[PDB]
């Protein structure tokens, strides 16, 4: 056949069955609240969170197309629906993720965050996304405010509202309107509203720059309608202050013209590994060494554990 089944299951949630605890933003999307999720019959508690929405048509089809994408992803660095509740405003139950959105905690963190966390973080990413390619799922939206951390030594993937699913033979993906965030967009996608995992991988480097410099806003002042032209001269992002050339090769790799020339997640979770066994020497922080968040061969440069070395 054509593609394989996709046998994953949908779970409904008794409103009963959990406790709404707290709100915890609210925003474009919604309201996410923080709750308690008491599986009936179990002695179990599970800390979650909520998103429920104002009750419009259009609204409902595309909160339950993002529920049917979380619900079938099955990975450590992705966010994965655990069931939606079916009351009259319909709502998203996922795990909590206590330390919130990454692009707000380096903000609050800058000054206790080491090379190692940040190298980790770009690990974690690249095999989350990696994961989202073998499931032949293009994101569209991958930036810093859409990662998660459930400990700052453990981040996820979040935000499913734009990602698409393409088919066996499918290679590029054909949208045609909507609001599309530009600053983290690959040429192709705000030229021709063309997107393929390698225009994922563009958008990968601008939420590394965005951790580099621990928040800042990609292009500042600049507006949207011009980022297109700057790109297309040469224009790139600057080389943020702690990183070596290294690292900051890798960034402009992510945002080349030809997106057969940028480099693959796979290929992304090998060049931050082999940076993450020896942080320093390629993140130059102030302090690097006391700040904390709650060999047997020759040369050791180029090894990598297998477990991140994936085909
Ligand atoms: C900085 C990012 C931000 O504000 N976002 C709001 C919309 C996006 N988002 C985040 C969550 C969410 N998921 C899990 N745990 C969270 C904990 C938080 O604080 C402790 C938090 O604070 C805002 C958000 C959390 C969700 C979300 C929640 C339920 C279901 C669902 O999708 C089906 C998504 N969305 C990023």
């Amino acid at each position: 056949s054509g593609e394989a089944p996709n046998q994953a299951l949908l779970r409904i949630l008794k409103e009963t069955e959990f406790k709404k605890i707290k709100v915890l933003g609210s925003g474009a999307f919604g309201t996410v609240y923080k709750g308690l999720w008491i599986p009936e019959g179990e002695k179990v508690k599970i800390p979650v969170a909520i998103k429920e929405l104002a009750t419009s048509p259009k609204a409902n089809k595309e909160i339950l197309d993002e529920a049917y994408v979380m619900a079938s992803v099955d990975n450590p660095h992705v966010c994965r629906l655990l069931g939606i509740c079916l009351t009259s405003t319909v709502q998203l139950i996922t795990q909590l993720m206590p330390f919130g959105c990454l692009l707000d905690y380096v903000r609050e963190h800058k000054d206790n965050i080491g090379s190692q966390y940040l190298l980790n973080w770009c690990v974690q990413i690249a095999k989350g996304m990696n994961y989202l390619e073998d499931r032949r799922l293009v994101h569209r939206d991958l930036a810093a405010r859409n990662v998660l951390v459930k400990t700052p030594q453990h981040v996820k993937i979040t935000d499913f509202g734009l990602a698409k699913l393409l088919g066996a033979e499918e290679k590029e993906y054909h949208a045609e309107g909507g609001k599309v965030p530009i600053k983290w967009m690959a040429l192709e996608s705000i030229l021709h509203r063309i997107y393929t995992h390698q225009s994922d991988v563009w958008s990968y480097g601008v939420t590394v720059w965005e951790l580099m410099t621990f928040g800042s806003k990609p292009y500042d002042g600049i507006p949207a309608s011009e980022i297109s032209s700057i790109l297309e001269k040469g224009e790139r992002l600057p080389q943020p202050p702690i990183c070596t050339i290294d690292v900051y090769m890798i960034m402009v790799k992510c945002w080349m013209i030809d997106a057969d020339s940028r480099p693959k997640f796979r290929e992304l979770i090998i060049e931050f590994s082999k940076m993450a066994r020896d942080p320093q020497r390629y993140l130059v922080i102030q302090g690097d060494e006391r700040m904390h968040l709650p060999m047997d061969e020759e040369d050791m440069d180029d090894v990598v554990d297998a477990d991140e070395y994936l085909i």
